[PDB]
C-alpha cells in the first residue's frame, strides 16, 4: 500500500528511509517521467542504472541545469542520451512548483512518487524531506477510472501540450489505478479551462462531507496579506473560516474572526521555523535558505497571526533526534483533527502536497492558482479515520517529520525566521 517515508541525507544518516538511488537505480526500471521545480542533471541522472531506456522531463525553462563537459564520463553519457526534455514557459513569478516521478518497470508495473525535494544535492541533504510512495501498480485494461487516475489525467491535460498528451498521459491511461482507489489527487494549475487550488479543495472536502476543531499547516513558505488595505492571512482568513462554515463562496473584520474561532472552538496551527531553532540544527543555519516568510515590511501582519491568532508552533525540544535536531522539514501538510499531546494521532483529513501557504499557489475564491501544484488527499470518509504519526519516534496512514506534539511558540521569545 502507499506509505510515507522520510529522505535520507548524507550529512543527517552518515554512519522505512528512502533515497533516490531506491527510487531510480533499481536495474529493473525501465522508464522515468519528471516533474519539478529544480533540475541539477549530473546530481540527479548519477541516481540511475545504465538499464533505464528513457527520462522524460517536464520543468520550468531555465530551471534545469546541464552537466559541464569537465563533469562528465562514460556512465553518465550513456544515461543523458535517454533525456527527453519537456520545457514549460511561465510568467514572471509564477512557478512549476510540482514535484512528481511516475516510473515504469520490467513486467506491467508502474510506481509513483511524490518527494518534497527538487532534485538538487542541496534540497535532498540540508532540509528534512519525505516522499510518499504510491502502492505498486500495473499495466491492463480499466474498468471504471479511479478518482485518483481521473484527477491526475486532468491536471496532465491542463498543461494543453500535444508532447504531455503523447508522450505522458496516453502511457498512464495504460494504468490500472485500483490500489489507488481510495485516496485523490490534489492540484493546482494556471489553465483557464480547468478548476482547481483551494476552490477545487474546498468543494471536494464539501462532497466528501460539541467539539474542538484543529486545523493545522507545515509550510516551508508563508505568503504575505490577501490585501494591501488590510491584514488577511490564506490560513486564519479564507481557508479555516471555509472549510468550518463561517464563510462560504457564492473576508470577516479579524475581530470578528477571532471571536468565531472562540466560540465555535477553533484552533489554528502553523508549523514553521524559529530564529532559535536553527541554532539547534546539525548544519546550522545550511538549511534556512529555502524558509520564507518576509513580514519585516508589515510587522503588523506578523504580529497578527503571532499574538492575534496565537498560530504559531515549533518542534518538541524532547522529541526530536540527536541526528537531525530541530531541521526544519520542507514538505507540506495540512490537516483537519476533531476532538471529543494526542492530537492529531485520528484525523478528518489530511494533504501532503507542493502547495506552500501563499495566494500564488491556492488562488483564492476569486483568482485562479498561477503555480502548478500537486499533492494526495487522505480523507477519513473515503478510507474511519486517518492515522498519522511522527517520523521522529520510529503502521499509520501518514507520517510527518515535525514532532506530535509540537510546542506552542513562546510568545515572550520565539520569532519566526526571517531571511
Amino acid at each position: 500500500g502507499a506509505v510515507f517515508k522520510l529522505m535520507k541525507s548524507d550529512f543527517y544518516e552518515r554512519e522505512d528511509m528512502i533515497t533516490l538511488k531506491d527510487i531510480f537505480g533499481t536495474e529493473t526500471l525501465k522508464r522515468s517521467i519528471l516533474f519539478s521545480f529544480q533540475y541539477e542533471l549530473d546530481f540527479l541522472l548519477r541516481q540511475f542504472h545504465q538499464n533505464v531506456e528513457n527520462i522524460t522531463i517536464v520543468g520550468q525553462k531555465g530551471t534545469i541545469m546541464p552537466i559541464e563537459a569537465r563533469a562528465m564520463d562514460a556512465t553518465l553519457a550513456v544515461i543523458l542520451k535517454k533525456v527527453k526534455l519537456i520545457e514549460i514557459t511561465m510568467p514572471p513569478f509564477a512557478s512549476h512548483h510540482t514535484k512528481l516521478i511516475i516510473n515504469f518497470y520490467d513486467n506491467g508495473e508502474c510506481k509513483i512518487f511524490l518527494p518534497s525535494n527538487n532534485f538538487t544535492s542541496m534540497e535532498t541533504n540540508l532540509p528534512q524531506q519525505v516522499c510518499w510512495c504510491s502502492p505498486l501498480l500495473k499495466i491492463g485494461k480499466e474498468g471504471l477510472p479511479v478518482p485518483f487516475k481521473r484527477s491526475l489525467i486532468e491536471y496532465l491535460n491542463s498543461y494543453h501540450l500535444k508532447d504531455i498528451d503523447e508522450l505522458i498521459t496516453k502511457s498512464v491511461e495504460e494504468v490500472n489505478f485500483a490500489p489507488l482507489s481510495e485516496l485523490e489527487f490534489v492540484y493546482s494549475t494556471p489553465s483557464k479551462f480547468q478548476s482547481s487550488g483551494l476552490l477545487s479543495f474546498y468543494n471536494k472536502l464539501e462532497k466528501l462531507s460539541d467539539t474542538a476543531k484543529h486545523y493545522l499547516c507545515q509550510t516551508s513558505s508563508i505568503g504575505t496579506s490577501l490585501s494591501r488595505a488590510r491584514d488577511e492571512n490564506l490560513w486564519t482568513h479564507l481557508m479555516i473560516p471555509l472549510f468550518t462554515g463561517i464563510m462560504s463562496p457564492p473576508i470577516l473584520p479579524t475581530n470578528s474572526l477571532i471571536n468565531e474561532y472562540s466560540q465555535r472552538k477553533i484552533k489554528p496551527y502553523i508549523i514553521f521555523p524559529t530564529e532559535q531553532e536553527f541554532v539547534t540544527s546539525p548544519l546550522k543555519w545550511s538549511s534556512s535558505g529555502w524558509f520564507h516568510f518576509q513580514y519585516l515590511q508589515k510587522k503588523s501582519y506578523y504580529e497578527m497571526l503571532r499574538n492575534k491568532f496565537k498560530v504559531f508552533y515549533k518542534q518538541d525540544p524532547a522529541m526530536v533526534t540527536r541526528r537531525r535536531g530541530t531541521t526544519p522539514a520542507h514538505s507540506k501538510f495540512y490537516m483537519h483533527c476533531a476532538t471529543n499531546s494526542q492530537v492529531f494521532k485520528e484525523l478528518e483529513w489530511c494533504l501532503y502536497t507542493s502547495a506552500n501557504l501563499s495566494q500564488t499557489a491556492w488562488g483564492t475564491v476569486s483568482r485562479k492558482p498561477r503555480n502548478y501544484e500537486a499533492g494526495v488527499l487522505y480523507h477519513s470518509r473515503r478510507l474511519r479515520k486517518v492515522t498519522c504519526r511522527t517520523f521522529t519516534r520510529d503502521p499509520t496512514h501518514v507520517a510527518v517529520p515535525f514532532t506530535l506534539p509540537v510546542i506552542p511558540y513562546d510568545l515572550a521569545e520565539d520569532e519566526c525566521f526571517c531571511l
